[PDB]
């Protein structure tokens, strides 16, 4: 059927689109091009032809099949952040990825998913008893920081459990995410002029070194153990795999790093948007509070509760649909294939614009926030907040458990208020690697007034 998109200008076509991605940010540029040209179109990042697609049918084909189980990005950028053929997130070596993923899949389901519900609640409780760490003179809570701090504490106590400087690591993680987002699609030219990136190089060293201290301690505790099998975790599994010849030390270290940053990166921003939505939708917030009374009372949250929290589940789904954070997914074609009548050569980059997809396709009221969008069972071939298939979000199930547990134990205790007019729509956003608040602006704080 041939491929819609801007003209190749004897080598200038590519330069404009790349430059546009650099100026605009990956997210907004994807939205720009899907709006101007079709919902399935072609662009260039560096040399490579890269398709940006919002069509749900294309989405489904791509995530369903093994020959798309890869992402893309600057080799120089990925090596720089330590994700070139090393973690899982942007590990683009198919075999190395294939054998690393199982470790993440195991730690993020089964017994660990069950522990996580209570670990989360206890972590948030402990931090809500310490609001003095995060509250203003005028009573303003820095929710973003609060959330990141518990999200890290959660991840640590589950996957690594080694005592750490919470506040410091949180800042370093933000530093890391920046470098990652900055360098991911910079052209090779950029990496020549060195005073243009050593800024980021230092953020990566900051976190990596901080995590080595932690892994080093974890190695010692493991080497002298009252028999291991009585307390396995994600970090130990990796280290034992490395003592068999299955894993590389560097690779082990990147995995632990990726496991620690994941929730602080995505969950906190997600829950923040969720909290602002609750503040602005009193009717929805009452439904949730009533559901909590009916299902939980004043008991501690337990695993058997989470299925029963139907209203909240819908809230989480709608929040994510309406105000996403991870609104785009990056892939690469590993074999040739024809998809929706379009020829897709192997080596072709893909960006699935799931945020735009969720506004064009299935839902009754796409462009407004309502639980009405989830009054009837949503097919999942029209709603992919996490992705599905051989490379879908590794933490897709545990994420819903964590989001429920923290939302429950927060709202259970506090009413949340927004400052001035502020709502998710009025928040100034950066739309690049993910969709998140521009933190150089202000009025991002909240007021946590008690209940009863
Ligand atoms: C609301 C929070 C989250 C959202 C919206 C989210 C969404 C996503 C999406 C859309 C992907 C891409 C899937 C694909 O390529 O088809 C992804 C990948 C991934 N996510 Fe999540 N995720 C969340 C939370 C988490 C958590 C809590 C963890 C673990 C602690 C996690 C770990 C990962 C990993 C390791 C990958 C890379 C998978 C791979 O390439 O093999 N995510 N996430
Ligand atoms: C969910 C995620 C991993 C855990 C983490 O630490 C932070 C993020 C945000 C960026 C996500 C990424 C997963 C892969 C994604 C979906 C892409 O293919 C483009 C954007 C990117």
């Amino acid at each position: 059927s041939s491929i819609p998109g801007p003209g190749y200008c004897m080598g200038i076509g590519p330069l404009i689109s790349h430059g546009r991605f650099l100026w605009m940010g990956i997210g907004s540029a994807c939205n720009y091009y899907n709006r101007v040209y079709g919902e399935f179109m072609r662009v260039w990042i560096s040399g490579e032809e890269t398709l940006i697609i919002s069509k749900s049918s294309s989405m489904f084909h791509i995530m369903k099949h093994n020959h798309y189980s890869s992402r893309f990005g600057s080799k120089l950028g990925l090596q720089c952040i330590g994700m070139h053929e090393k973690g899982i997130i942007f590990n683009n070596n198919p075999e190395l990825w294939k054998t690393t993923r199982p470790f993440f899949m195991k730690a993020l389901s089964g017994p660990g998913l069950v522990r996580m519900v209570t670990v989360c609640a206890e972590s948030l409780k402990t931090h809500l008893d310490r609001l003095e760490e995060v509250t203003n003179e005028s009573g303003y809570v820095d929710v973003l920081t609060l959330l990141r701090r518990v999200m890290l504490d959660t991840s640590n106590t589950l996957f690594l459990r080694i005592p750490l400087d919470e506040s410091a690591i949180v800042v370093k993680i933000q530093g890391y995410f920046d470098a990652w987002q900055a360098l991911l699609i910079k052209p090779d030219i950029f990496f020549k002029i060195s005073w243009l990136y050593k800024k980021y190089e230092k953020s990566v060293k900051d976190l990596k070194d901080a995590i080595e201290v932690l892994i080093a301690e974890k190695r010692r505790r493991i080497s002298t153990e009252e028999k291991l099998e009585e307390c396995m975790d994600f970090a130990t599994e990796l280290i034992l795999a490395e003592k068999r010849g299955d894993l590389t030390r560097e690779n082990v270290n990147q995995c632990i790093l990726e496991m620690l940053i994941a929730a602080p990166d995505t969950m906190s921003v997600s829950l923040f948007f969720m909290l602002f939505l609750i503040a602005k939708h009193p009717n929805v917030e009452e439904a949730i509070i009533k559901e909590i009374q009916t299902v939980i009372g004043e008991r501690d949250i337990k695993i058997d509760d989470i299925q029963k929290l139907k209203v909240m589940e819908n809230f989480i789904y709608e929040s994510m649909r309406y105000q996403p954070v991870v609104d785009l997914v990056m892939r690469k074609a590993l074999e040739d294939d024809v998809i929706d009548g379009y020829p897709v050569k192997k080596g072709t980059n893909i960006i699935l614009n799931i945020g735009r997809m969720h506004r064009l396709e299935f839902f009754p009221k796409p462009n407004e926030f309502t639980l009405e969008n989830f009054a009837k069972n949503v097919p999942y071939r029209y709603f992919q907040p996490f992705g599905f298939g051989p490379r879908g979000c590794a933490g897709k199930y545990i994420a819903m458990v964590m989001m429920k547990a923290i939302l429950v134990t927060l709202l259970r205790r506090f009413h949340v208020k927004t400052l001035q007019g502020q709502c998710v729509e009025s928040i100034q956003k950066i739309h690049d690697l993910s969709l998140h608040p521009d933190e150089t602006k202000n009025m991002l704080e909240m007021i946590f007034t008690p209940r009863n």
